C-alpha cells in the first residue's frame, strides 16, 4: 500500500493541478466567509440587524464549507495548504450595492467549484466529480436565495421603510422564497 | 339496467349538450389552474414569495376542482373527454394588472358553472343543479377573496413597500378578510 | 451584476437550446400528468378503484415534478414558457394495454431528461447535469415500479379474479416490489 | 297563527298534491329498506357474509332516510300517513342479478325524490326543494356506489373466487371507489 503526500494510505493518486485547484477553492470559500463577515459588520453599522444576523450566519456556513473541502483532501491522503487570506472589501454606498457584491461572491464560488469539476473530469478523477455534485446543488439554492434577497432589496428602491421591512424578514429567518 | 356512455350502470341519461358543457367547464378549470401556475411563476420572478406561494396553492386547488368534475361524470356513467389545454397568459406589466386577470379568471370560472347550471335547469337534470350548488357557494367566497386581494393591491398604488407588506401577509396565510 | 432573461440577477448564462430543451421537458411531464389522469379515469370507469387511486396520485406527483423544473428555471434566472398541452390518450382495450402505455410514458419521461442531460453536458452546464442527477435516480425507481405493475398485470393474463386481487394491493399502497 | 293539518302551528301551507307525493316517497324509501333486508337475507343464505353485512346496513340506513322524511312533514305541520308496505322481491338467480335490482332500487329512489322536487318547484314550495337538495346529493353518491358494486360483481363474471374476494372487501367496509 502506497502513502499519499499527506502521509496516509493512498487509495488513488491525484493530479497535482487538481490538488492545487482544490487548495485554491478552499481559499475562495475562506475569502467568501470573511467577505460575509465584512458585510455583516457593514449592516450592523447601519442598524440593519436582520441583515447583520443573516451575514453572520453566512460567514460561519461558508467557513464550514471550506473546512469540508479540507476534510476531502485528508480523505484523499493529499496535503492541505492553507494560504494567505486577502482582506475583504469593506465599503459600499448602499445595501443594494452590497447585495450585488454578495450575489457575485456566491456566483463566483460556484464558478470556482465548476472549474475544479471540469479539471477533475479531464483527469477522470471520479471521486472528485462525485464529491462536488452535492456542493454544486447547494450552490444553485444559494444562488436562488441571493438572487431573491438582492431582487427584493432592489425592489425596495432605496426606500428606508421597505428596507426596514426586509430587515425584519431576515431577522425572523425569512431568507428565501420558500 | 342500462349502461351509460362510459360503460357503467346508468341511473339517468344526460342530455349530450349538458355533457359537453360539463366537459368544457373541466377545461376552464384546468385552464384556470395553469393560469394560476403562470401567475405563481411571474410573482416568483419578482421575488414576491408570498404571492408566489398563494398562486401555487390556487393552481393545485383549481386542478382538484377540475378532478372533482371528472368524478361527477364518472358518477353519472358519462364519458370524460380531457381536451387540449391552451397556453396561459404569462406576462403582466404589474401586480395590479396580474391580480385583475386573476379576479377575472375566478369570475369567469363562476360564469362557466352558472351556464352549466342553467343548461341543467332547462333539461331538468336535478342531480347536476344540486351537485353544482356547493361549488357556486365556494365560488362566491373565492370571488370575495380575489376582490379582497386585488383591492388591497390597488390600494398599495404601486408603492413597493406596501406590496412587500402585502406579500408577507400572503406568505403567512392572511389571504382574505377573515 | 447582469440580469437574466426572466429579470433576476444572473449567476451564469444558459445556452438557448438548453433552455428550450428544459421548457419542452416541462411539457412532457405536464403531459405525463394528464395522461395519468386519463388512466385514473379509465380505471375508475371499470371499478378498478385501486388502480384509479394509484394513477390519481401519479398525476399529482408528475405535475409536482413539472413544477420542480419551473422552479429550476427561476433559480437560473431563465424564462418559463408554459405551452399548449395536447389531449392525452384516453382509450385502451385492457388494463394490460393501459399499463404498457403507462410504462412507456414513464420510460419516455426518463429519455427526455437524458436528452436534457446530454445537451447540458455538451454545453458544460454543470448546474443542470448536477440538478438532473437525482431526478434520473428517481426515474430508475419509477421505471422499476411500472415494470413491476405491468408485469404483475400481465401475469394475471386477463383473469378478472387476479386483476381484482392486484387492484386491492394498489388500494392498500402495495405498489412496488418493496 | 293558523294550525296545520297535523295540529301544530303552521308556517306555510303545503299543496295537498305535494303532501301526497312526500307521503308516497316515504313509502318508496320504506320499501327500499325492506328490499335491502331481503337482499341481506339472500346473500346470507349463500354464505356471502360481506354482502349480507352491507345490505343489512343499507336497510337500516334507508329506513333512517324514511324517518328523516317523516320528521320534515312534522316540521311543516303536515300529517304523516304510514302506508301498507308491499312485500319485497326475494328471489334472484345470481348475485349479478341481485345487484342489478339493487342499483335500480337506488336509482328509482332518486327518481321519486326528483318527482317530489319538480312538484315542489311548480308549487314554489322553496322549503321543500331546499330540504331535498342534500338528499339528492347523497343519492348521487349512493348511485356511484351501487354502480361500483354492480360493475365489480359483473367484472367477476360469475367466478366464485372473484365473488369471494369481493365479499371480503365488503365485510372490511371497502364498499366504494374511495
Ligand atoms: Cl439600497
Ligand atoms: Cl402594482
Ligand atoms: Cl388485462
Ligand atoms: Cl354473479
Amino acid at each position: 500500500v502506497a502513502q499519499g503526500p499527506n502521509g496516509r494510505a493512498l487509495a488513488e493518486s491525484m493530479n497535482p493541478d487538481l490538488l492545487s485547484a482544490i487548495q485554491q477553492h478552499i481559499s475562495i470559500e475562506r475569502y467568501a466567509s470573511v467577505t460575509y463577515l465584512a458585510m455583516s459588520i457593514w449592516c450592523a453599522e447601519r442598524e440593519l440587524a436582520g441583515f447583520y444576523q443573516f451575514f453572520d450566519g453566512e460567514a460561519k456556513d461558508e467557513q464550514s464549507h471550506a473546512v469540508h473541502f479540507t476534510q476531502y483532501l485528508i480523505a484523499r491522503s493529499q496535503s492541505n495548504d492553507l494560504q494567505t487570506l486577502d482582506a475583504p472589501r469593506q465599503n459600499w454606498d448602499s445595501l443594494a450595492s452590497l447585495m450585488a457584491t454578495a450575489f457575485q461572491m456566491e456566483a463566483d464560488t460556484t464558478s470556482s467549484i465548476q472549474s475544479v469539476y471540469a479539471l477533475a473530469e479531464r483527469n477522470s478523477d471520479t471521486r472528485t466529480t462525485v464529491f462536488l455534485a452535492p456542493l454544486i446543488e447547494a450552490q444553485i439554492q444559494s444562488e436562488d436565495q441571493f438572487a431573491y434577497l438582492l431582487g427584493r432589496v432592489k425592489f425596495a428602491n432605496g426606500d428606508p421603510t421597505a428596507l426596514l421591512v426586509i430587515d425584519n424578514e431576515l431577522r425572523a429567518g425569512q431568507t428565501q422564497r420558500g
